[PDB]
């Protein structure tokens, strides 16, 4: 009854680099094709809230919202969720990093449910997010590997 996406990818680089690149919020406009702006608004000890503003989407519509994140480097995981849910009833995010042979495996999990009346229903939104997440994970993969190559 609730929607969810679960995607993984291996980046041939150490944990430290993979972690610092992906958690660098102010760089998301460069890492993610959908974001035009991204800024940390404030810090609340363990965690912080940030604002995201998209580039025109497939229909030319620009979206903006505030989220709250709680990264935990010690446990190689990061949790986040929308504060201003937009068309979502709720939107949760869970990322994990695991050391594997050759690099680091990133696993991104999204848990959400559409508000009755939203332009998208669960099934269609799930497919959409799977598509966009896969493209972003592959993109970020190349970027991190370039940096790594440059550091060696």
């Amino acid at each position: 009854m609730a929607a969810r996406t679960d995607n993984s990818i291996v980046v041939n680089a150490p944990f430290e680099l993979v972690w610092d690149v992906t958690n660098d919020i102010e760089a998301w406009p460069e890492l993610f094709s959908e974001y035009a702006e991204a800024e940390i608004l404030r810090q609340d000890g363990d965690g912080f809230d940030f604002r995201l503003k998209t580039r025109p989407d497939a229909n030319g519509r620009v979206w903006e919202w505030v989220s709250h994140a709680v990264p935990d480097k010690g446990s190689r995981t990061v949790r986040a969720h929308r504060v201003e849910t937009g068309p979502f009833a709720y939107m949760n995010l869970h990322w994990t990093y695991r050391a594997v042979a050759g690099g680091t495996e990133m696993r991104w999990v999204q848990e959400f449910d559409m508000k009755p009346g939203a332009p998208f229903d669960n099934a269609h939104m799930t497919a959409h997010l799977n598509t966009t997440t896969r493209a972003n994970m592959e993109r970020i993969k190349k970027i991190i590997e370039d940096r790594h190559r440059e550091g060696q």
